[PDB]
């Protein structure tokens, strides 16, 4: 990667719908180069792939929320506990995260009892599970991961 | 929105390269049909936009931290911090959460040093932050926030 | 249930023994009416039963206490944990919450010696708690729970 | 109050809408004495009142929570929050506790939102808060505060 | 007991040596009543004995320590523990204290090996034991439990 | 100090009414020796005082606490927030710690108003404290101060 | 040892590689005396050794840890953590501490993953870890442990 | 540096008082190469210094402490008391860490009293620290900080 690059991937991260076009007069190079450039990302892995952003309110997920989860030691408990975390149905984000040396969970829910049902239930019964501390979201400031250059 | 429109969603949110042709193959409905109905969820902001999914190794985002930030009380201090800590470069995540009825930070840089002149050094000036708690991630077992319909 | 029924019920968890006539003059309404929607009210169960408010000191209910109870993970030991808990006698509340995601036990007992037989020994020999941590409670500044309109 | 008033108050707290019939009879007192008793424990302040006891769900209060709130030491600021906390609308129970050596306010809300306005942003305003966290209620195992002889 | 009693053990509390005439005379009562009251006194166990008062610094008692113990919960472990708990030879006060649920144990030795020796690896090995945190004293400003009338 | 000093004084720690020549005979020595010693010990205040031991619940003082205090930092602010505690009625243990590195202070009361309006309020008064948490003594396992030699 | 052997050794813990001349010339004395001493030192094992101080960064040390290990009670468990955690490569820096009554250890490493692999996983398999709490050294403000003597 | 380095630094770190003859028999290289190798790393500053390696029990220095240290955040609190930890006598360690985002200290003293004048009573007038967690050391399971290379 170089300095070209990244201007293209500062572009993409925003909005992939740029016509090639655009992208070409902005950055001012050949399209042809653009696009070339473009697979090479894709090929090499720099760009995984492209979304759609969806609006969860649209989606009515309302129930966000961060649940921090402290693992039982000892035999291979902590990175089953972590696969096992990162399938529950609404858990978009799992990290192990030094500090508190545990897990910090990412869902999102459209009410309590849903996160309830699908959640929680199931996480107080997976028994590497030491104990969990849930937060819960009421206001999202910011939530941009697709931003990576600033 | 109707079901059609969810189908369309929980593929676009994975791929929104896929063709019109191929997701109208798909959910097996006519490809104008499909084409009016994506403009439509977009006109009503469901879809909000299309983004390229870059990988921040890719970038060398290698110090990986989130951050728990408990303001001092009073005046306007909450609203304004907020504010203030999703304007930090590299903080892709601000959320006001209870329980430690606090924020908690998401942010991602190349190395230490980034680290601590871009987001420490600013948050330990801010005034209106009584302390911060900084966890760094040192594994991300799960990370796909796109996925809003399972 | 529309305007009219609530101010009913904003009149009746103050005070119950006000007799249909009083109650028909102040929303201004004939005095069947007023009866036949009360009664729908509680057909309808909108409004559970009428209570004495007893006051606690008048019965020398003078340790009163807020004890936050960690269930051991597993199972169905939670679940299993709240039920054993809300047949304590002096336990009038039981919550499931989230944040230390635990029990949270409200009780009233007229001594210490009282407390610790009936309460502290029983919650000490239930096998699903992993913690109990007891708050005694040195003055009530309010408690009105029968008031849900305001 | 002797062992008669006891049974009498057991009954009341239960259903204050038992006629002196049914209860004269349960007890087997002449329906007069009964009638004499009920005034006598009234006008000592016994029985302070009769509410009717509404549910909660009938009114959409699915937001509970309970906040522990941590005063700034020092002139009056303690007793000044305690009363500050207890006119907060939605705010029905407001205690001071040993341990924490600070204030659990119990409080109900239709929904985040009117939770956010109505209870946090005044109490994130209070300037002899030090510093409050909320526990969100996922679930009433039992609420029964007009029980107080068991 | 009656006003004078407390005259008498206000005396008696600070210095036991104090001669009968002395005290008579401070209290103005006949001797013969003064030792008559003080053989009740000890007949009723309201003084239960009499110490001599001794300088700890004076046995080198350096290493002072008040350490805080949280118990498994379940079967008897708790009233077990604290027997083990007084038994310990240093030992000379254990509580068992709400909010943090647990017992606090107060104790002396001259230095930190005798510390770890006699108190804490007999700690660590009692079962029952969940959890001990030991707080060195480093000053005391105040230790007279022989004052109980101020 | 000598071995034979240490036998008279794990005796008169326990029980300071034993005459001399019953002691003269458990340690075989000359009662003139003895007595010569005792002085001696007081003296060069090994011995600083002898005491009555009256027990507490003889004078109802039922409300036994432990509370943990910390102080702000800075100035002179620490020892002086010590000796204000040393001087509040009821309060017979005040020791500066490491840990939590603040005081732990003991204190006893008939009621909890008594130890709300003598200890609490003040203590919520003083500007140097910055929290204290305090726990209720529910059961003295065991409370012997006086014996200093095991 | 004696206020000359101090003088000494406040050079040595600072450079030893100061020759003998030049040291004789600091403290003025004859360099056989100084010889000898500094062999009697050896001897008696004041000085254990001589060592180089090797810059950790230059060997992209750069990962530098302090964990909080809490071990679970009983049996042998406390002192067999111990001598686990010491034989991991990486820790020079193991000590049992009061408060948390548990263990601190420093370690170092290049990276993250070199952590991960040799730390954390070992760390984790331990089966008398009740916990562990890593904290990340962002800045080394000072590390002289060879300093003894101020 | 590269493989060969590595080898002298290995053996440098433990015993800097190994003849030159010996390491190169060791290592297998001209000693003239060695010390030409060696002269290279102390001006690149690889091998900063060589150091006496002394007992700290020596220096009777019984009392160990490891102080954890909050800072008052904003202006430059943070950087300022970090340096005037490093300069307080008896401290060789000062790291600013993340998770609790707070300053760990390092020190050593002969005694109690020591401690308290140097350390603590120093520590406490420091404005800019908000508070301050001192956990006393009580065995050394290990402490080579020279070990750089394993
Ligand atoms: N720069 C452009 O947009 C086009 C350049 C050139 N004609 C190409 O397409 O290869
Ligand atoms: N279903 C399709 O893919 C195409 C349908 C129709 N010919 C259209 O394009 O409107
Ligand atoms: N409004 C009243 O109080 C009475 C109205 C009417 N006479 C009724 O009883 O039905
Ligand atoms: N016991 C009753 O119910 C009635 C008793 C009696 N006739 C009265 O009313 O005074
Ligand atoms: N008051 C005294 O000291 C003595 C009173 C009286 N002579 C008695 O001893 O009984
Ligand atoms: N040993 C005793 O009790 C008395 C010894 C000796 N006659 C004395 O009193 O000095
Ligand atoms: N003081 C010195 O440096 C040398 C003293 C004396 N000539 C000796 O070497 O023993
Ligand atoms: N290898 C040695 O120890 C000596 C090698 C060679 N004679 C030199 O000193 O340069
Ligand atoms: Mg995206
Ligand atoms: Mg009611
Ligand atoms: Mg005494
Ligand atoms: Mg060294």
């Amino acid at each position: 990667m170089d300095e070209i690059d990244l201007r293209i991937l500062k572009i993409l991260q925003y909005n992939a719908k740029y016509s090639l076009d655009e992208i070409a007069r902005e950055i001012r190079i050949p399209k042809s180069t653009l696009s070339y450039r473009i697979k090479k990302l894709e090929k090499d892995g720099v760009i995984k792939g492209y979304y759609a952003y969806i609006n969860p309110a649209s989606l009515n997920l309302d129930y966000i929320v961060i649940t921090s989860v402290k693992a039982k030691y000892g035999k291979n408990y902590h990175v089953e506990l972590g696969n096992k975390l990162a399938q529950i149905p609404g858990v978009w984000g799992v990290y192990f995260v030094l500090g508190d040396n545990d897990f910090i969970v990412m869902a999102r829910y459209k009410t309590r009892e849903e996160f309830m049902e699908k959640f929680l239930e199931r996480v107080m019964s997976i028994p590497e599970v030491e104990r969990a501390s849930t937060q819960v979201v009421v206001k999202i400031i910011k939530e941009s991961p697709n931003i990576v250059i600033f």
